[PDB]
């Protein structure tokens, strides 16, 4: 079913992995590419967003097909599934609501498209071209800030918030329309790989293909072992490069099972603590758009105010005090529904995490009162894992120091040719939506590969 060898093997079909296919497809048009996705194809084109399926019955089945092994408070959103066990532990908080997606497009086939920029200490210092890669991350995702201009309440919502937020802040950190990847139509991975990949003769996308191991020969990326999930037979596909973009949890799971077990892999896992709140405007689906209250080092929260349109939703996301004991561990002795080392989350909020969390509750209420009439009296704190923004599992670093898993170009240290993509590549304590940053990092690695493929003599 699969070829024998390719120039580049891509594990996963999320937005970051499809960015590698994108830049490679349009920058290295000659190389051969094999993208292997465990989950099925649930949209058209592959990776399209489910919200774009008109029929609400075709959309539900498209969602349950993405819930992987969970195809049968603590529950997951449609298109996602939770862990069987090992999420919470005694003496720790854990991520009871940490979810995943198994389908062509990844979670990019279910997200809400928010794509803000990092500010202050969110931005990655050792990247002097971050602003350039960020704009390319805009291009690939089809980001737009003017998706809700005619919207009647988007302007009023932004006005009331600015009166309570804009004091003393520079223009980049004032209230503004959230940059959205809205392609009335949502952007998935279908928009990232796009036509360049979809019309690339040397690119092939294999759903129902489980990558159970990254092959390495001579200490260098040698390929991948792919298990055809429709025949149960295990193949082996060679390649000069291997891109692993299977999300911040399963990516370290694949490397750990592959023998690539650096002491840093899976550690410094950080989740954005989410705080929900609602308010009712005072007056008389394009109706309100999305409002962005940027992050700042002095208020390490990220603010989303969306049209759910008199009633608006308020969510605040917290950057975390990164620690080593925040780690995704793996047990060889116990497999999971896919047959890989069962994972286990060691996650605990430090006192600094709570000092910020309760600050988010005080501030989201201030924002709720600024916009109008608060519904509930008290803001509700979502359990760890709800944000679905897991960073640091394969964090990036400027040099090798036992706490970075890859290089600034996403190239895993002890395994040349193996690149990692996704939220886990982020190393800094962030509060905004990472996907735009994850695509920016993925674009930097992809065009590092295209640089080497087209400049080599092989
Ligand atoms: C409801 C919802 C709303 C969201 N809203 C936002 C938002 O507004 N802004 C934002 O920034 N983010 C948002 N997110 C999160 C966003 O989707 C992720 O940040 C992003 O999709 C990460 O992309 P990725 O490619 O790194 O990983 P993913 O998109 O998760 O891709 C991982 C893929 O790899 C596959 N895979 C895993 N292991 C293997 C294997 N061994 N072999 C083969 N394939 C494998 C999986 O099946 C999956 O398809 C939202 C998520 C949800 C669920
Ligand atoms: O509950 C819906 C929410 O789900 C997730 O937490 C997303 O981060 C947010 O964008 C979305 O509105």
């Amino acid at each position: 079913r699969y070829p024998a060898a390719v120039d580049v093997a891509i594990v996963g079909s999320g937005p970051t992995a499809s960015a590698y296919a994108r830049i490679l497809s349009e920058e290295a048009p000659g190389a051969t590419i094999a993208m292997f996705e465990v989950g099925p194809t649930v949209s058209n084109p592959p990776g399209a967003h489910v919200k774009n399926i008109e029929d609400p019955d075709s959309r539900s089945l498209a969602q349950r097909a993405s819930e992987g092994p969970g195809a049968g408070e603590r529950r997951a959103r449609p298109g996602t599934y939770l862990l069987q066990d090992g999420y919470a532990f005694p003496g720790e908080d854990g991520m009871p609501v940490a979810a995943m997606s198994s389908n062509v497009g990844g979670m990019a086939a279910h997200w809400t498209a928010a794509c803000p920029r990092p500010g202050g200490k969110e931005r990655i210092p050792f990247l002097p071209d971050l602003e350039e890669l960020l704009n390319d991350a805009d291009r690939l995702l089809g980001v737009t800030t003017h998706a809700f201009d005619g919207a009647p309440f988007s302007d009023l919502v932004r006005e009331r918030l600015a009166a309570v937020v804009d004091q003393g802040r520079t223009p980049a950190f004032r209230v503004q329309p959230m940059p959205l990847a809205v392609h009335l139509v949502w952007s998935g991975s279908d928009v990232v790989m796009g036509e360049a990949t979809r019309d690339n003769p040397q690119f092939e996308l294999f759903d129902e293909s489980l990558v159970t191991r990254v092959l390495v020969e001579d200490g260098t990326a040698a390929g991948v072992e792919v298990q055809d999930r429709r025949s149960g037979d295990t193949y082996q596909v060679a390649a000069r490069y291997v891109v692993v973009g299977a999300d911040a949890l399963r990516t370290p799971q694949l490397l750990w099972a592959s023998g690539i077990r650096p002491d840093a892999l899976g550690r410094y896992l950080n989740d954005q603590a989410q705080v929900v709140f609602a308010s009712r405007l005072r007056d008389v689906s394009e109706q309100s758009g999305v409002a962005w209250v940027p992050y700042t080092d002095e208020a390490p929260f990220h603010g989303q105010i969306m049209q759910l349109g008199s009633i608006v939703g308020l969510g605040l996301f917290c950057a975390k005090d990164l620690q080593r004991e925040d780690r995704v561990a793996f047990d060889d002795d116990t497999r999971d529904s896919y047959g890989l080392p069962a994972m286990r989350i060691h996650y605990r909020l430090t006192e600094r995490d709570h000092v910020v969390l309760d600050r988010a509750r005080q501030e989201i209420v201030r924002l709720g009162k600024a916009v109008g009439e608060p519904l509930d009296e008290r803001p509700f704190v979502l359990p760890p894992g709800a944000s679905l923004h897991y960073q640091g599992t394969t964090r990036m670093g400027e040099t090798d120091d036992g706490e970075s898993v890859c290089s600034p170009d996403s190239q895993v240290w002890q395994v040349p040719g193996l690149f990692v993509a996704g939220n886990g590549v982020i190393p800094t304590a962030t509060a905004c939506n990472p996907t735009l940053t994850s695509v920016a990092l993925a674009v930097r690695g992809a065009r590092k590969i295209a640089e080497e493929i087209t400049s080599s003599l092989l």
